[PDB]
C-alpha cells in the first residue's frame, strides 16, 4: 500500500455528524462506509440516514440507541432494497417506528466483506477500498478529551470494542522518530470533539483499541 | 431527611474542574468530598490538589491516570498527615513523582465512612454530612451528551461503576408527575459538560447507575 492515504481529499467523506444521547455510533459508522462506496460508484456524495438504520434494522439484529453492528446495518440495506437520504429522513437521536420510504432511497448494497483481524489487512483494505467501518474501545477520558497528536491509551482493550467509527485513512508523523504511525478516524461526536471531529489512532502498535478486530465495508 | 438538599447554596462546593485526558475522576471526587468537610470544619472553602492524590497515593492502592478509589485517597490523606492546596500543587492531568510539601497542606482527614448500599442511606448521608463521594456507570453517549433534565439510561449498570463523582444534593422536579426524583451530581468534565458541569441523576429508581453502591465520605 502507499505510505499515507486520506479519502477525505478524494471526496469520499461527508462532514462530521453528532450522534448525541444515543448509542447509535454503529449507524454513523455504517452510513460513513456506505457514503464512501456510493461516491466511488456514482461520483455523488450524499449524506445517508442514520435514523433509517436506528428505526428499521431491528430484524437484522440491531437495537436502536442500545447498540448494534455495522454488518447488521449493511445486511438491512440489502434486505430492504435501499436506504433513505439524511435529508429525507433526519436524525432524531431516539428510536421510533420505521418510516422508510423507497421514493427517497439514495443508496444500495448487495452485502458486505469482513476484513481479517490484522492491521496489515486493514491497511490494504483502507488503501484499495475506501473508508472502512471499525469498532474501537472509546471508554476512557483520554479519548473523551483527545485534542491532537497520535492517540495512545495503555489501558485500551482489544476485546468487546463498544464504539463504531470510520477509518478514512492512515499516515505517519514526520517530526516523531518512534511510534509515528496512525489511523485517521472519523468519529460521530460532532466537529467540536477531537481534531475537527477526527482522531489519529496509534497504528501498528499491537492492534491498539481493537481497531482491526471488527473491520468491514459494504459491497455496492 | 428534607425533601431537597443543595450544599452548593451552603458554600461547601468549589467551582467545577476538568480532569482532562486522565482517568483521575476518583481524585476529583475525593477532593470534592474533602473540600465539603473542611468547609464544614473551618468555614474556609479551599480548592484541594487532585495532582497530589494522582502522584502520591500509589501506596494506598491508587493507580494515577489508570484509576483509583476515593477510599484509597482518604486513606492516603490520613497516612500522609495532609493534602496540598490546588494552588500550591496544580493539576497536570498526568502522573509524575510525588511532590507533596507539608508547608502547603490545607487539609486533613482521620479516615472515612462507607455508606450502606441503599439510596435511603445515601439520602440520609447527603442530608446530614455534606457532599458524598460516589461511583457511577458513566459509559454511555447518553451521559457524554447529557444537557438537562433527569438523566435516565435503561442500560446503566449497578456493578463495577467506573466513574467517581460527587453528590452535592437531591431534589424533585415539580412539573413532572412520575419519576421526578434526582440526585444532584458534580462531575469533573469541565463547566461546558452537562448543566454547568452538573447532572441530575435518577433517584430511587433501583439504584440507577449504581450511585449508592460505592458511596463514602472522609472524617475530618
Ligand atoms: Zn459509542
Ligand atoms: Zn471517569
Amino acid at each position: 500500500a502507499p505510505r499515507s492515504v486520506d479519502w477525505r481529499e478524494k471526496g469520499y467523506v461527508t462532514p462530521v455528524k453528532n450522534q448525541g444521547q444515543c448509542g447509535s455510533c454503529w449507524a454513523f459508522s455504517a452510513t460513513g462506509a456506505l457514503e464512501g462506496q456510493m461516491f466511488r460508484k456514482t461520483g455523488r456524495l450524499i449524506s445517508l440516514s442514520e435514523q433509517n438504520l436506528v428505526d428499521c434494522s431491528g430484524p437484522q439484529g440491531n437495537e436502536g440507541c442500545n447498540g448494534g453492528l455495522m454488518d447488521y446495518a449493511f445486511q438491512y440495506v440489502q434486505d430492504n432494497g435501499g436506504l433513505d437520504s439524511e435529508e429525507s429522513y433526519p436524525y432524531e437521536a431516539t428510536e421510533e417506528s420505521c418510516k422508510y420510504n423507497p421514493k427517497y432511497s439514495v443508496a444500495n448494497d448487495t452485502g458486505f466483506v469482513d476484513i481479517p483481524k490484522q492491521e496489515k489487512a486493514l491497511m490494504k483494505a483502507v488503501a484499495t477500498v475506501g473508508p472502512i467501518s471499525v469498532a474501537i474501545d472509546a471508554g476512557h477520558e483520554s479519548f473523551l478529551f483527545y485534542k491532537e497528536g497520535i492517540y495512545f491509551e495503555p489501558d485500551c482493550s482489544s476485546e468487546d470494542m463498544d464504539h463504531g467509527v470510520l477509518v478514512v485513512g492512515y499516515g505517519f508523523e514526520s517530526t516523531e522518530s518512534d511510534n509515528n504511525k496512525y489511523w485517521l478516524v472519523k468519529n460521530s461526536w460532532g466537529e467540536e470533539w477531537g481534531m475537527g471531529g477526527y482522531v489519529k489512532m496509534a497504528k501498528d502498535r499491537r492492534n491498539h483499541c481493537g481497531i482491526a478486530s471488527a473491520a468491514s465495508y459494504p459491497t455496492v
